[PDB]
């Protein structure tokens, strides 16, 4: 029931009524499961983010409990840092870190990144997600709108309106979550999937920042959901145009053994990652000059 679910939520979340302190609400988009606007704290004139979910219209209503029962003042270096969460009327507020630098999905369609770059993403991405693994979470939708960027080209990984808890016992999952064209092929077939998932993702975000698109899409969501099925590992349009340490990266990521996927704690420990440049080097890349 809508109450029940209520009841629950006022449990977990901050009590109290955050319009109270918060105001100039700008929105940003309409991402996941609700809409992101900014807000400005009058107290002290410090920015923050706004995570808006109406409970009425939700496909899943069980799916706001973990990013702020998962996700509940969760520190990391490159991970969206969640201060506060409430629940005000019919819907649930997350207050967060403002990322300045927008998505990387913004440059992905609009600039080529050289592998000095990619590699800088990436190492940030398994940075954060080595911590994840090793603490029992699986993001589940990783992808280029899950990517946000500061001033300074630092980069953290969002967007967890769909991650899981395996922890100890249990340990695996069989839920078809996410969006079409980045998810694994041991999904679309409902199997017992662990964190590897994450990883295939990030290899189809690497084909982003490579192409501009993930593998068939041009193509409607169900007429490639199934297609990436039977099918071998996709590969890039511009293969000619990444070097063979990318290519070898890469070729560790997109496994369709999910037993002879890389793991990022292993992962961590590749070649390609040395040619990871300082954030700096993603600077130019955002809006502010191209
Ligand atoms: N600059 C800035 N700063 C903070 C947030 C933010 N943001 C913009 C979103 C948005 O709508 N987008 C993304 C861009 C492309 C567009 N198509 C759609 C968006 C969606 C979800 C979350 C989330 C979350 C958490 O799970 C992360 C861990 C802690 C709990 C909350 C954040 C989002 N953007």
């Amino acid at each position: 029931s809508h109450e029940q679910f209520r009841a629950a939520l006022q449990l977990v979340v901050d009590p109290g009524d955050p319009r109270s302190y918060l105001d100039n609400f700008i929105k940003i988009g309409e991402g996941s499961t609700g809409i992101v606007c900014i807000a400005t704290v009058r107290s002290s004139g410090k920015l923050v983010a706004v995570k808006k979910m109406d409970l009425r219209k939700q496909q899943r209503r069980e799916l706001l409990f973990n990013e702020v029962v998962i996700m509940r003042d969760y520190q990391h270096e490159n991970v969206v840092e969640m201060y506060n969460s409430y629940l005000v009327g019919d819907e649930l507020w997350v207050v967060m870190e403002f990322l300045e630098g927008g998505a990387l999905t913004d440059i992905v369609t609009h600039t080529r990144m050289n592998e000095e770059q990619i590699a800088a993403v990436c190492l940030a991405v398994l940075q954060a997600l080595s911590v994840l693994h090793a603490q029992g979470v699986i993001h589940r939708d990783i992808k280029s709108d899950s990517i946000l960027l500061t001033h300074d080209g630092r980069v953290k990984l969002s967007d967890f309106g769909f991650c899981a808890q395996v922890s100890k016992e249990v340990p695996r999952r069989k839920s078809l979550v996410g969006t079409p064209y980045w998810m694994a092929p041991e999904l679309i077939s409902r199997l017992p999937y662990g964190p590897e998932v994450d990883i295939w993702s990030l290899g189809i975000m690497v084909i982003e920042m490579v192409d501009g698109e993930p593998p068939y899409f041009n193509e409607p969501p169900l007429k490639a959901m199934k297609m990436i099925r039977d099918n071998l590992p996709p590969r890039l349009k511009n293969l000619h145009k990444v070097s063979p340490s990318l290519k070898g990266f890469l070729d560790r990521l997109l496994v369709r053994d999910p037993a002879q996927r890389a793991t990022a704690a292993e992962l961590l420990k590749h070649p390609f990652l040395a040619k990871a440049g300082p954030p700096a080097s993603i600077v130019p890349l955002m809006r502010q000059n191209r």
